[PDB]
């Protein structure tokens, strides 16, 4: 039938999805700002349709109840056919994957660590090996997945000293996270994606560093139903503006053009 | 019907896939090693199938002729029927994208500049502005193309430069650019694929450089005639080689475990 406004799925977090400080003033897709409504204008006008952002309801990315065996987040809005497209800086995994079709990489990215400058580790490795200083990840996410179904020795270790560690080690949202990190004198570390850490350290007041490289390697993805229609020509544009140059003009843009640490 | 030994299309390319030094005394698969034959074993044991390694007739990776509109290489034989699945580095393209299925990058990358040591040139920026240091890549491949289709001042004038060059700056293989840089005491720069890139600078005679960040952001993928019923299992499967650590592994197996430069 007829063409219908593209329902878009998204979540405010910092700086994909931000309310503009006079959003009361505007409305629609201009109440918002950011690398990912940026990215959503660039996929809607190469692949022509008209779209409306909305948040997700839940406030969640991406995760299947172990009991219920339900999605929530964006991906359960693409699931349950609530949205027709989720753009966010959704990791691309093997189990959403397996429900979702995600297009190729738009920001490639790992898991790093945050430490307050002056913090005496270096690597991963340093932070297994000790527990003076404190380290933890987000409650729910990718990366708490990651060091919970790891096998690798390191990580195993890490996530064993995570789940006995007291007082928890776990932050519910990437603000506590880096609020954390800032106000625990050096006793905290904090394991988030590198693209998170590296805007964090381009922000005043400029106190926190990542150290070492990343544990992984893996990307953020648009992700659409299983075999919608949008999926291809969404895929085959986010590829035309990594090309163009376009991805990394939007990632300086909102990650160093206005870099507040010189 | 019956299920049927998967043939495999990759290409002669060191470290991906080469042929064992004894391979003379071995057969079949047996008789190759590399990077992309380890991976072409794990995705197969995923998957769950059996497989044959055949070497592309024409020696080509993946283009489309302009007059013809045929395609060569590796894709051209997906295209075609010739093979089910390609896996050799392969790099995502959106031409490639859309005439054959892509999985998920296996490998991270970018284009980079490679110098013999001693170079006074530490980005693409540097090269730009002269012609003392001459400067060229393959004559055909994903980075030639980067260059031939930019729209980015620096890189519009470097392309420019090197189709009016004389000699000319172009090879037609990487140890031709490689050999090139070694033998022409700083005259030549090399841009290619920063996986190439790391892995000559980790081989006699180590006389060689990467300089500068990575021009663009992008992958390798396993390529499967679209549509294939393969496609999906192995998108899942390389998904979960990286997440397994598998991927870092085998990178490390080919690059750095046996480093000849310290
Ligand atoms: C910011 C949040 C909660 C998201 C962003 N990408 C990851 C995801 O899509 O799961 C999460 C971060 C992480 O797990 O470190
Ligand atoms: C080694 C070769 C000729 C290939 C490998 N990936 C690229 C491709 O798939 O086009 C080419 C390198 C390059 O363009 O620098």
């Amino acid at each position: 039938g007829a063409n219908k406004t593209v329902v878009v799925t998204t979540i405010l977090e910092s700086p994909y999805v931000m309310m503009k400080k006079n959003h009361e003033m505007l409305e629609g897709n201009e109440r918002y700002e950011g690398y990912c409504v940026d990215l959503a204008a660039e996929i809607a006008k190469h692949c022509g349709f008209k779209y409306k952002l909305t948040i997700v309801g839940d406030g969640k990315w991406g995760a299947r109840d172990a009991d219920t065996k339900i999605w929530n987040g964006m991906v359960g809005e693409l699931v349950y056919g609530k949205a027709d497209i989720a753009i966010a800086p959704l990791t691309i995994t093997l189990v959403r994957e397996e429900v979702i079709d995600f297009s190729k990489p738009f920001m490639s990215l790992g898991i790093s660590i945050m430490i307050k400058k002056g913090t005496p580790i270096e690597s991963a490795e340093d932070l297994s090996k000790q527990t003076e200083i404190a380290y933890g990840t987000l409650d729910s996410g990718s990366t708490k997945e990651f060091f919970r179904r790891s096998k690798i020795a390191v990580f195993d270790k890490m996530w064993t000293y995570m789940r006995s560690a007291e007082p928890s080690v776990f932050v519910r949202t990437t603000a506590e996270g880096v609020a954390r990190v800032r106000k625990s004198k050096g006793k905290y570390a904090y394991l988030l994606e590198s693209t998170m850490n590296e805007y964090i350290e381009q922000r005043k007041p400029c106190d926190t560093m990542k150290v070492g490289g990343n544990l992984d390697s893996k990307g953020y993805g648009i992700a659409t139903p299983k075999g919608s229609s949008l999926g291809n020509a969404v895929n085959l544009a986010v590829l035309k503006l990594n090309e163009q140059g376009l991805l990394d003009k939007l990632k300086n843009k909102w990650w160093y053009d206005k870099g507040e640490c010189g």
